[PDB]
């Protein structure tokens, strides 16, 4: 019995992993391929939401850095103009102690209180000594953290801020995801800054990000989808998938539809697929994996930027005085993430909570503010509340006065937003993956491989993007099993516009 | 002006190197490609000679080990019987006083005399002392071996032996090449065989053609290429390359245009090909061994002791090779058959003969290799009669042997050398080739020995295409270590590319 | 009031470290001394007993190296003879899994089953990386024993070993007694045996130490007692201490005669020092010391002496077949340590426990064998039947054979046999010896100043002959505070006649 | 024959270490002893040196810790009244770069400029990451200064204050004399106080309220029966006749003995004894010749440096390695407020103004300038060029008007600890031994470890204990063991002393 429609690369989800896979796909044009998500707007968790007063907000933060010149060439296509682009210097500030301590953290301990300074050096110095000695590798996250700056370190700003990030305890997950790099503190870096007293961190001006000028971050993934044949493309609730036969290659999809495929390039969650296939082995191994959710909280302000903020970036919080793991000035990275000054707005409360003085709407300029909390059974979220408490931490870290006016408010939770790198994680991995695999189906990205190393919008890109590779050409599926190999190099081989391309082309002529 | 053959990528060279590239040409069959190769006989310098009297002696050894699927394949097309593979087991031995060590070296010390067991042992314990505590990497290729088994086996195995084998004093070389491995001994390891007196069962195996020798299986690949696309003999030699308009003059005259350039000889040839007086210099800066390939026929049957396959490794002076096998081992044809008569050139002695007379046999075959430099040369009017004198001292011939045939032939490339110099020159000289849409590839192509051997130059070719085709990673050429360090099996004879267009047409 | 008899220093005890004493007050022959001990025989702990059948036993072993000329100088005085002392080969063995293992140990594994030859290389290459990178101090005598010679010779002999010998598991002491020496196994004279299968070890010819010719061990203290001032002497039951008033500097004799002092060199055991002051405070504290009790078994058999036990010294047993941790053939030492052949003795039983063929007495010749069982409130002994559990014992380690004829059995129990090196000594003796200190009371000896490590009979000799140096001369007391100083030296300085009495003597002329 | 006089022990020399064996002679009151000495006035170059003008000088420094009670004890019984002390804060400091910086110099790093700082501290760091692995131990003075502190603080100031005080680089001496303390910095400490930016390190010295350092040794001379020494001309040693125990003075007096307890220097001994073996052996010894400068000023004392202490001075702006303001140990180190004196010369050189004689007040320093075959010395020119020293460090205004100046130069200044120091030193020593000849002290037995007056006087009073006691000689062979220790078992006044007084009784 014939499917409905028959293709020899069939693509789930149109998330940077999938449309990496359709690109590439559709680069070669060799073997007929398919790519289908039940949303009909793609980009996945890597796509902008827009509030009722028109405050956008990226779900899934920013490409900072990528590895793959690749990754370039798909945006420079999707995202031609130079006005498309804002660039920006590649700033990091942490909250400690009603402190702005720069990145790296160690390189600026001069700004802490003198005591703690001692407490910190000395903590290095054991680890240093420590280092010099070492002759096996870290265990845990924790023990990872100990031996690169030593305990005072430890209890100021690592421990703590990576519980609040990954809610789970630093002792329960592995640190090889971290990368190969010899676990050792560079004393001399550190004793000199506090000596000279020097801050300093960042870089400038050569170290910059680049952030779509209008859409945030889902403007990126919409312009690269529509660079596809639109024939093949299939979103919106006629591309969810339902089940998926992994016996006689063949995925149903919610209407009924019936789709055949001799490769199969899975990119949701590997949970939500192994019971779509309804096979109760991969089920159990799934459920030993781990993920934590995340509520993404943004805050819409009244007012000109504070100077006290200026350009920016995000703000890690180690601290207590906030739910938030870290936040950022989304207004910073383009005039066009929030209304115009012209646009009148009323305001819906202060930031200490109180009611506004008038219900009248006022016009801007408009400034907005990006948190996120994370959720899981070792750190429980109260829904109602919590987007309350965000905005009192805004104010307890004194980046909202009490007497701000929030003009826009935004909460999504994500069920699925952090796979966690626990200890048992490649345990688990290392058997569902191969087993998969056998039944030819590549299963990539954030959530479709589970490894938060290669869960960026670059990493996932490629993922697909050598997935497909490894099936057509049998590339080595590098991102996958070697991260550290990809970013510890310029991946600069493979293009949009390969030699084959080039061949093909000017063979016409 | 318009060249008289044009195609998208060239090959020059039609060694294991140029056959990879090839291969992948003809399994893509997208872009126009031809190899050519100054030589009518493909195989280059993984070739099979043969004497007069018919016995047969490869001038570039043969594969006990690969590292790709892609390059199994590939043997698998041109060789498909069974028939045509004998498997052997992995093995080897060190000749160290008068003992037949296993590999390891290092955990077979219990075959050496015990006074000298002391000497190894007490060496390796100073390394693992030292490796506790090293926080820096070996600089010299005698750094790394000094760290990894001490003085003691350096003095009595590592040093003496891997002179005669580069040519070159163990000083004056990297030891990168040797891997990323951690230099450090394993004690327990070494210890318990001694003490155990243990030695060092299905076990790995490799395969040798059946027939042909290893030259056999270059041919019968180079066979699965359409012949319109090559061009093997004089009519293929390569006198000039003009970089610039990418133009190569053949020696006949013929020029062939490219747009990409997959060459394959040696770059010092490259350069002096290109008249690029700046290469010229710089591939000055690369150093290299020459080899003399030995082999000696010889009536009867098979010493008792030497039964496997394999390597014989010589540190000691009682010989000139650094190297040996009995190749008759590997396959029964690669020496004429019992019945075969053949009169006796020479005994073992270096006596004459009691007759000219043409006995009959069998026969078994032995083959040695010898290295050349500045810093070590050779008598070629006497190096023979010193290797077959060696062959007695290590008790491999009894003096009384009667000597059929002798093979000699010397390769003035033979070694790429790893010196400390090398990366050095190697940096400067791949990049700018790089920049003129030339790929410099293979042993010495690109002068790597870490990856100059047959399957990895194979994959030097396969992959450098790759990389020109579908911009794929050259794994091979910037990290050894990577591919050596895993079983590569992504890469196909056949690839979903081929699948998927093919079943298109039903 | 004042004392029945008055002096300068009085000495309480005759044993070595009492003899010390009273042997340097008599060469000073300056300030006024007395010496008491309620036993009429002067040696204490370190005298001969005598079976009814004539077989002697030293109760204190014997010293096998002198550390002090000095030492040398007084027994050469008492015993002036060549004849009076036999000089032996200092020879040592470990009885391992029926066989001999000669001293040192490690050295000799190349005796051991090879199996046991890998797990204790293998153990002292673990020790040997370990302290290649060691920064601390051992803490316990049992982290000092890994440290030295890994698990696998550690589970072999020394753990099992000293806790035979100290009736407290190693994890139980300190480890400063051993010496200041580096915690670092020799790896390469180790295996270099084991390869070679080379055996050596109780060095010859030049290691030696000699033993009295007659009266054994007892004999040299009885000869060393007889060149003092017999008037200055008061031995036997009139010399019984049977109380210390520390703050009218007065003794009181069982009789109820008091001696007056000035300066006190108390050599009884610390603990019963504090009982016989009725200072509560100082019995508080010295029960915070611990210690155990050794029985001394004594076994004449009849016959020449066997083949394999050849020569004289000492045999350790670290295995369970045995209730002993050492044993020797005492009657290697001297001829006269045993009845003459020519003396008809009767056997009491055979060595497998049966009672003998005739009850007639008949001739030797005879040899005999001591052995030392601990005791302690961790390791009990039952006293009514060890001796016999003791010759069971020879006869497992194959030093008597079942049909060996026992003519003389020996048995005696010391309440305090060792100065437990325990973590809590020098906890409380950092108190004790002080608050004595200032009551002008030296505590000096193996029980008096309660360190093992000088507890020998030469290094308690000159505990003796330090604390009157420092009394009268002012000198440095060496051996009580620095035992590695002393031994790891040659001590040649002080001798039997000082310069002061050469000059006293040619001031004369 | 006889000699005219016979002595159970004779001691050579009157100095720290003859003054010790002779008062524990004197304490034991056994043997027959006498004591020589060229000098009728004894304390050896423990003395006090005085100008025409008033001006007090010690020619061999002071001491700041004692290590022994009897050393304590003698000096008590020779200045019984506590008016005869002058009690001061032990303190030094480290001239570097215009700044003063608090001993150790490395736990006050933070009085450094900034950058140096860094010099430093990263210096350290390789210091302290190596010493966590190293295995052996220094073999020179140098390897020993770059594991303690490293290559920072080594080039800065260790190195090249080393070499100006012994006149020989650091490469060229051992290290052992330094002590048995592991060879490695302590970061926590040193990073601890550039930390908290704080500045430091009670702790006390006594000093003689008059006659400088030499009047201790005269009081404790003074202690000993005047029959039993001989000092002057007439205790001048010319010859040593070690085969039949004999001593020859200038006069021709001879002496017998039965032990020597020898003080002067081991390579004069040798000369002395006519032994060519001894002669020989002794070559292979090394030592320093020492200027001792001192410089009396009209005025008072600079506000800055009011503390009575050393001053150490590693760089080139002066030729001294180190000084001290002598005229702060005791106003009567200097002539008083109303004695007149005319000025000689101002710090600058120049002439002064007029010739009168004007009153004080005035105060004084004195400075020290070490020479060998290594680092030569301008005697014509040196004191001028320690004036200007003293005037680029800023201790002195070109405008001080200078009253006194004083200059010494001492052939034997220090033992130099060389590379060869020991193995000289084990075949000398010895070789004595066996003639029964204690040859002890400074240049007596060459060990600067034990060279100091309270280290010299124990040799001395151990040698004597040694000969009559037996008594370990534990200062002359194991330095370390007395100096990480409190020796007060021995004292002036022993049990020996007190059973022989109370028996009268």
């Amino acid at each position: 019995t014939h499917p409905d429609i028959s293709v020899d690369v069939l693509v789930i989800g149109a998330g940077p992993t999938g449309l990496g896979a359709a690109k590439r796909l559709n680069q070669i044009d060799g073997p007929s391929w398919m790519i289908v998500d039940s949303n009909e707007t793609p980009g996945g968790l890597a796509s902008t939401d827009v509030t009722p007063e028109g405050f956008l907000y990226d779900v899934g933060g920013h490409v900072i850095f990528s590895h793959y010149k690749y990754f370039d060439d798909c945006l420079d296509e999707a995202l031609p103009k130079e006005d498309d682009w804002y660039t920006h210097q590649r700033i990091s500030y942490v909250r400690c102690q009603g402190q702005w301590v720069p990145y790296p953290f160690q390189n600026n301990i001069s700004m802490l209180p003198k005591e703690e300074q001692v407490k910190c050096i000395d903590g290095m110095i054991d680890a240093a000594l420590e280092a010099r000695v070492a002759n096996t590798k870290p265990k845990t996250f924790d023990e990872w953290i100990v031996r690169m700056m030593g305990t005072g370190i430890a209890d100021l700003f690592m421990r703590p801020y990576n519980f609040k990030v990954w809610a789970v305890p630093t002792t329960k997950m592995q640190c090889a995801w971290l990368g190969e790099r010899v676990a050792a503190p560079n004393l001399k870096a550190v004793t000199t800054n506090v000596i000279l007293g020097k801050t300093a961190g960042n870089w400038g001006p050569n170290a910059t990000f680049r952030f779509p000028a209008r859409g945030g971050t889902g403007g990126i993934w919409i312009a690269v989808a529509n660079t596809l044949p639109k024939e093949k493309t299939r979103f919106g609730e006629k591309g969810k998938v339902t089940k998926v036969n992994a016996n006689n290659k063949t995925v149903t999809l919610q209407d009924g539809t019936t789709i055949g495929y001799k490769k199969l390039v899975s990119t949701m969650a590997v949970d939500f697929l192994a019971e779509a296939m309804n096979d109760q082995e991969l089920v159990g191994l799934t459920k030993q994996l781990f993920y934590s959710s995340t509520h993404v909280i943004g805050v819409g302000v009244r007012g000109s930027r504070p100077e006290r903020i200026g350009d920016k970036c995000w703000l890690y919080f180690p601290e207590d005085n906030c739910p938030f793991y870290r936040a950022t000035i989304f207004s910073n990275y383009s005039p066009y993430n929030q209304p115009e000054a012209s646009k009148k707005l009323p305001t819906m409360q202060l930031a200490d909570g109180s009611r506004p003085q008038s219900t009248e709407a006022k016009e801007g300029p408009y400034w907005s503010i990006m948190l996120e909390v994370s959720e899981s059974s070792m750190k429980p979220v109260n829904q109602e509340t919590i987007l309350a408490d965000c905005i009192q931490g805004l104010v307890n870290t004194e980046m909202l006065k009490p007497t701000d006016e929030i003009v826009s408010t935004y909460h999504r939770r994500f069920d699925h937003g952090y796979p966690t790198p626990t200890l048992e994680r490649e345990g688990a991995l290392t058997q569902i993956l191969p087993k998969l695999q056998d039944k030819d189906i590549w299963s990539r990205g954030r959530f479709g491989s589970w490894r938060y190393e290669v869960g960026n919008q670059d990493h996932s890109f490629m993922l697909g993007v050598e997935a497909v590779d490894n099936i057509v050409n049998g590339a080595v599926e590098l991102t996958l099993n070697y991260p550290d190999f990809v970013n510890g190099r310029q991946n600069t081989e493979r293009r949009l516009v390969d030699g084959a391309q080039v061949f093909a082309k000017s063979k016409a002529q």
